[PDB]
């Protein structure tokens, strides 16, 4: 997260850190058993990490609990990142808590204007490189479907939305992949991609987590 803030210790519940012997992206935790991130994040060998702050430091609120299957969008592109979703499975149940909890599916979609929360340990400048070691977190708005594909001719789809700051300065960044955007309570999207991050006229580009309601859902259900 470039120009964002310290979240506070897990003051964002849901956010997990998906771990192959290092955080490599995140995740937002739906129930006591899944997890929803993005299709670009799969690997194998993946630990859900739940209830971190600083992800370096053992700190005495997490959970560890390894993958036990990852689902994939059955219709994701990784040319294009259409349908940049991916379900993954725990092989234990979480304990809910203050400090991890699920986060709501949405039961409508958001509009363009609406003020979220993007949380992640991602990149924090948008020239160099440093990783933070405690979870970092952004407002932005949501911002209408033409000017996001005015940012970005020939790239969005009805699946994706793009959120943030024309202006630049503000953004997610690599590294908070497949984590959270929660507005007004309800998972709305997943960190998906951007050119560059916190650059003018290249806001970031997010998962329209309410289009698969349905799909997440029913995958749940039978798996
Ligand atoms: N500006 C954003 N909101 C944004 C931009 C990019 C990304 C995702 N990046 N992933 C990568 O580059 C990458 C992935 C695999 C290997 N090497 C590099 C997320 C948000
Ligand atoms: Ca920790």
């Amino acid at each position: 997260i470039v120009g964002g803030y310290t979240c506070g210790a897990n003051t964002v519940p849901y956010q997990v850190s998906l771990n192959s012997g290092y955080h490599f992206c995140g995740g937002s935790l739906i129930n006591s058993q899944w997890v929803v991130s993005a299709a670009h994040c799969y690997k194998s060998g993946i630990q859900v990490r739940l209830g971190e702050d600083n992800i370096n430091v053992v700190e005495g609120n997490e959970q560890f609990i390894s993958a036990s299957k990852s689902i994939v969008h059955p219709s994701y592109n990784s040319n294009t990142l259409n349908n940049d979703i991916m379900l993954i499975k725990l092989k234990s149940a979480a304990s809910l808590n203050s400090r991890v909890a699920s986060i709501s599916l949405p039961t409508s979609c958001a509009s363009a204007g609406t003020q979220c929360l993007i949380s992640g340990w991602g990149n924090t400048k948008s020239s160099g490189t440093s990783y933070p070691d405690v979870l970092k977190c952004l407002k932005a708005p949501i911002l209408s479907d033409s000017s996001c594909k005015s940012a970005y001719p020939g790239q969005i789809t009805s699946n994706m939305f793009c959120a943030g700051y024309l202006e630049g300065g503000k953004d997610s960044c690599q590294g908070d992949s497949g984590g959270p955007v929660v507005c007004s309570g309800k998972l709305q999207g997943i960190v998906s991609w951007g050119s560059g991050c916190a650059q003018k006229n290249k806001p970031g580009v997010y998962t329209k987590v309410c289009n698969y309601v349905s799909w997440i859902k029913q995958t749940i259900a039978s798996n």
